[PDB]
């Protein structure tokens, strides 16, 4: 497949393993290849009876799939990753004709999936309760929920759908999937590649839909839990300059900034700001934006037209807020005109920001960073330390004192030095789409209090 | 102190390490002396700005609190056991005069709350995060949420107050708990217990209310997380007769009944049922109902009036519905004059039920049991399978296969075979009172996409 | 491949990612063909000089393999068990050739084999130190110890293999095996597997020989560490006759009974005695013998004809110290022609047994069950309490307590409950193979004493 | 009690909850006040018949102590570390009459001793083997060992014998411990105080004496398990100058240098050599010698008179070996009469170094630091790469990149960063004291593979 010819032929919703058209209708929305801006897709949104079926024929596939063992369950989520690899081009290509990000990083995506996936067969097999000991004992037993519900994000579309059906699955918990109506194809894959895998008809089915097919499967009482889904960088005098500018576009412009706690408010010293704006901007200036399918590009077009537009307003107000554009921040129009209608933008960079400024207190979700000044750690630790513990932090530093010393201070719950699996995440995951029965064995006599 | 003298003379508020009068008002409730009918305190229902000045006041104490190291927190925790275990008696005659459960029952509840606190104590100076591995690595570390609140119920009004604390102080979180207004005294010596171990002013903070003063607490800004809080018994013919009867009291007729998936819902078979009967209704009568604070009493009062007019109309009701009383179900008017005005009542005894009847699917929350007769494991599988997760179960049989099976097949999480900590409690509890900070630590250079 | 035509055609020591003669030499010996008889190999065991390659050849793969990151070990570890599921038959073929054991035996060891591989390369990933918290904090790492060493046994020879590799290169290790003088073949499929799945050459490396080639492997400055390699049945009178009789069966009849800790020792209560000898009996004379590559041959040839020797030399005492032989005990004599010159024998049962008898209180390692009889529970637990931890045990009765309380109270390690992986095994197996290295980082001032 | 007046008054064996006195002889030996010269003991070292009476005595112990619950185990020892807590001043006093450490470390000695209690008793309170799960489940239990045995050292007396008793007591285990034969005394407080805490009468037993004693105790067949017992310091120029000498100091001068994992290797870059040495020596003559029990005394004399000799000896030969004396390395004589016989001797600092000395490549054991120059990294990288994994390291810099990177290359397994409990090391030591015994509980039918 290529850029520009790619339409859905077949159903988007996935029932009983196989693709169904929805029994029930709730809206109608198109679905884009936002490279060219081509409709590939015209789907229907999940009704309620559409959801009920869904939820239904998951329910009779978790009965099935609790009962097997860890063991098999293991067996076929490693299958299921290994399908993954060996179709990652063709994942990616379908990943990157509905979401637009590059094929660069939709392979990394991948990646990032099957590993997911074989994280949590083994966490599958080797899946164990607890055993406490006059002569009696009690044990507990990890056991599923039941049907689970995940609801996916356009920005990590076939990643999302992994990280939230490996964990489910690996439980014993069936999982209906509901992608975002921007990006509804890359998720039928992974359904094709578990049925194909050998879970059973129903494990994990997917509805198309927006916000009322979302609450029909939040209502669902057969349902039994559902999973859903600014950050600053600060870059000090004493930093390996070339690793802090790196690690800036790094955290600014991937998935076209479209990335949940970017590094998009930038603080500088004032000593090293015009070597560091300078060296950006350069930098900047130099990524590739067009087809992504293409090898070397590393910017393709942003999700959807609207939010692109969304994206030029900020742009645009913060320029009339005092703020400077050193480069981006408008339309691009490749070279390539079978990409002519697509949603493309050139990053942006600015510089004279302040506080005050819309463009440094907004997530913008998009390819734009915030540079702002600063003397020293003093006025930079009060400045940055607004980030609630969802958003993420990044401090640049050559000093094991200074760099720990502001990793502690910021209140952010994901931290960085110097850039931007472990048992514990695959635990609480777990714990996540689980529930711990116990048992009590009295071997002896029973101790009446009467 | 006895029963029958008690008063409370101090506020019954705790805030800055001492006994205070609400600032704000939400309404006035009576405790009472179960045992006597006595009023004991006529205290405040905490209001809005109560509520913000013991939130505000436990926010400072957090952030002393939280800086402290975890061996200093384990160290004031076993502290606050220890004062407790020094005083368990003089806490359990408050716990006994306000709540009317037996001396007996009392201690013990007081044994697993400093064995929690002295738990707590233990996972907080062993806390640990991960640390994962081109010689870069990340490592994880807890870090508590601030201030907490836990809200308690009437039948556990101690040990639940020690079971919320403790965890929660152990993560270095501070706590604001709101007692139910039907026990409000015992959770002050729980809070000058802290206090003199060690904590801060404003660690555990008291304040009293109903639904407006949790209300209030839950939706403070400041708060961060908010900590809240039928069953079926079946004996087989092939169990311990001695057993099966003695887990039977034991499963309706302690804290007299007024306990959370109580064995109230009991199946016999046929083939040993009138020998099963006739052995409880005996025992049953000759369990001693009188003043709480006697060491041989197993029965004391229930919590209030109007609590045990809506038990004694669940016995009536089942009466014309057709069950049949083989004992208590009425008023006891104990031989102590002191206790004359307490809200007493034999332990009742139901045959001839089914599962019809509103004394089955219903929680009565006092000391009634509700005998079915079934003939055979199939009957009995599907009759008592209605029983939600978080019910529990217990089962009576000489037989590793059998037994096994129905705990299998039922779908209680707490099951029980013949009767009625570790790591992972600990762990998960934990894990509810504070969030995982990740930081990644670049070594070497950023390897930049573009 | 059938049985009665292999012969070994290449080298038999493995070096550097390829078959290779032993430099040095310590020893000729031949390998059998167990069913028929014929000499498959006559290898070179392996000399100080040989040895002394494998190990350092070993080091510089361990010096490789160690620098990659437990998401590429497990990657690789991945594919070597898919490469042994892939050619599971001929494994287990070339596994039944050389040790004798029946097709569908070795089968079963194979999956055991690569599922050990799955499970320890997905603790590779999954592998994490600890990170600990006035304001500095430290941190541990599990580390490789270098080259280690496996010395195999010939009751399990590819098993064996596996089980030790396995954990040791998900650890980092490298690993210089060397199998059994009698069962040389079947670990060089292992190694030629390991390579293909993409380990570095030197990773796992086989040398053969004897205890003198052991010495060298242990006396060897460079090598970390080295991994080295009677059990009573009970049967009261409630149990499943049926089930223990196929218990027993599987308990001293496996693996021609060559196997560690097998139920050999069968304690048969005075009132199910007759029933059950006469059921053990006729199940016993129905198992059949003959070539280990037919699908239904249950018990192939003993592993050497020295063996064979030393077992029949087990059942002629039995008999001359009162013993009663009901079955087998004696040379089985093939129809096919083929094996005529195999080490066969007939499964042995042995009644009117003591415990001074010396086919009691010896491990015969053949296919020999000794029944003795018993009154109560009482005697027959004082009987079979000589036994130490390291040995395994079984009892089979109808009774949560009785079968508990009899496994309470025996000395056994392992015991079984009316028979015959988690994530404790993996750690404990894990640490065997790593050492923790902790750092501390201080991020304040030193406080000095002086 | 003060220096220079204490004899022992009491049989210094413990058996039975007594001191005893050996009925065994293996030897005679003088314990000493090392501040004074004085013999504060001469005892009997225990015999063949001693050994068996007290590891007889402790078996009977371990049968009650083993069949209590972790919950008593652990109530018990809170308790034990409580009554050190209490006594923390006499048991550093004793402590310091016969090590002769200060009162300063030997507070700090016991603090960590009764830590370690407390620690071990948290995990003796949640300890809890695993439950896996045809339907049917295994378990898994840890079992004390049975009787263990501690060898002490002489160094930190009190403290190796608290941390080897609490992690074997606490998995259920008896200890017969054996101090060394220099320092014999504080192990009978701790014992004494075991016994204080409610241990039954043999729990913990103490047999003094030395190798032949200690052979009696590694050869004895109940004995379950027996418990035992240069590193280099890298100063860059990037260092907290200050910080780097008051580390030096404290990794060479504590304890009178008398530790295991000393840094007493020093490399210092050329460019802060001067600076680094008249500052260290400068602040080395500063330290206060004489009698342990002074607060103001930061070093007291060495263990023993043929010690202290040993230690000097080293010096000379440094001195004839080419090596420079800044300071110490000679007898100390203080104004104290009472003193004038002690093992005294002023902390000994050495420059112009080489790595052929002797008194590079040899554990001294004594007050004697070796201050080696180095040009750069890479230099003092390959210096100092032949220490082996048990030793320890340190390093002092202001990098994050090159901390780690100098940590990571060395070969040492406790490294330290600009300096010199968590879960992992008390299951780790835990495992060392018990053994894990598996349980299958078949709950359907055998599949007989004949
Ligand atoms: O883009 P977004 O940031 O709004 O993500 C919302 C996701 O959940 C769905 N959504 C929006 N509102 C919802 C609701 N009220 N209930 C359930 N799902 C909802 C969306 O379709 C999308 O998949
Ligand atoms: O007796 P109960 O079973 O109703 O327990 C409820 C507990 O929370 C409080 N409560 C009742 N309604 C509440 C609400 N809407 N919000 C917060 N707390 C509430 C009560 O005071 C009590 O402590
Ligand atoms: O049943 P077995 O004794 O035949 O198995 C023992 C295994 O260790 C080896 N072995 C025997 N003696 C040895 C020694 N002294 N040193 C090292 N390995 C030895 C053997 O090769 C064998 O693989
Ligand atoms: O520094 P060190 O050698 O003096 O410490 C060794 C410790 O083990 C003991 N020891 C010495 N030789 C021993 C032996 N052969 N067997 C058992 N213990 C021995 C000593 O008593 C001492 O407590």
């Amino acid at each position: 497949m290529s850029t520009g010819t790619f339409v859905v032929s077949q159903p988007l919703n996935y029932r009983g393993g196989a693709r169904v058209e929805p029994a029930d209708a709730s809206g109608t929305e198109k679905a884009f290849e936002p490279a060219t801006g081509r409709v590939i897709a015209t789907f229907t949104c999940s009704g309620e009876k559409e959801v009920n079926l869904a939820v239904q024929n998951a329910k009779a596939a978790f009965k099935i799939w609790s009962q097997k063992s860890g063991m098999e369950r293991c067996r076929i989520l490693l299958e299921a990753a290994r399908i993954i690899r060996e179709r990652e081009d063709e994942i990616a290509t379908m990943e990157c004709i509905n979401n637009g990000k590059s094929i660069f990083e939709a392979r990394l995506d991948i990646d990032i999936s099957w590993q997911c996936l074989e994280y949590y067969a083994g966490l599958a097999a080797s899946m164990a309760g607890e055993h406490i000991q006059g002569g009696s004992f009690g044990y507990t037993r990890r056991e599923p929920l039941g049907v689970c519900v995940g609801i996916g994000a356009w920005n990590y579309p076939f990643q999302i759908a992994s990280w939230k059906s490996a964990p489910a699955l690996a439980c014993g918990n069936a999982m209906v999937f509901k992608p975002s109506p921007f990006t509804p194809v890359s998720a039928l894959l992974l359904a094709e590649i578990y049925s194909e895998a050998g879970v059973p008809p129903g494990l994990f089915n997917v509805v198309q839909g927006g916000a009322a097919t979302g609450q029909f499967l939040c209502q669902h009482p057969d349902v039994a839990k559902v999973s859903f889904t600014k950050s600053p960088l600060i870059i000090f005098s004493d930093c390996d300059m070339n690793n802090a500018v790196k690690g800036a576009l790094m955290a600014n412009f991937l998935t076209q900034g479209q990335v949940c706690c970017n590094g998009t408010r930038v603080f500088v010293q004032k000593e090293i700001l015009d070597k560091f704006t300078e060296e950006v901007v350069k930098q900047t200036q130099r990524i590739k934006i067009g087809d992504p399918l293409l090898e070397d590009t590393r910017m393709g077009p942003l999700i959807n037209r609207p939010h692109l537009e969304r994206v030029l307003g900020f742009v645009k107000v913060a320029k009339e807020q005092g703020a400077k554009v050193l480069c981006g921040g408008d339309i691009y129009v490749p070279e390539d005109p079978k990409l002519k209608d697509g949603y493309y933008m050139r990053p942006c960079v600015l510089t004279n920001c302040r506080d005050d400024m819309t463009c440094v207190k907004e997530e913008i979700f998009g390819p734009v960073m915030s540079i702002l000044s600063f003397d020293t750690e003093a006025e930079v630790l009060e400045r940055a330390n607004d980030t609630t513990f969802g958003l993420a932090a990044g401090v640049f530093t050559r000093d094991i004192q200074r760099a720990h010393r502001v990793v502690a201070e910021l209140q952010a719950g994901t931290c960085f030095i110097n850039n931007y699996f472990g048992r514990e995440n695959g635990r609480v995951t777990i714990e996540y789409y689980s529930q711990l029965k116990t048992v009590c064995v009295e071997m002896g006599d029973v101790e009446s209090a009467f």
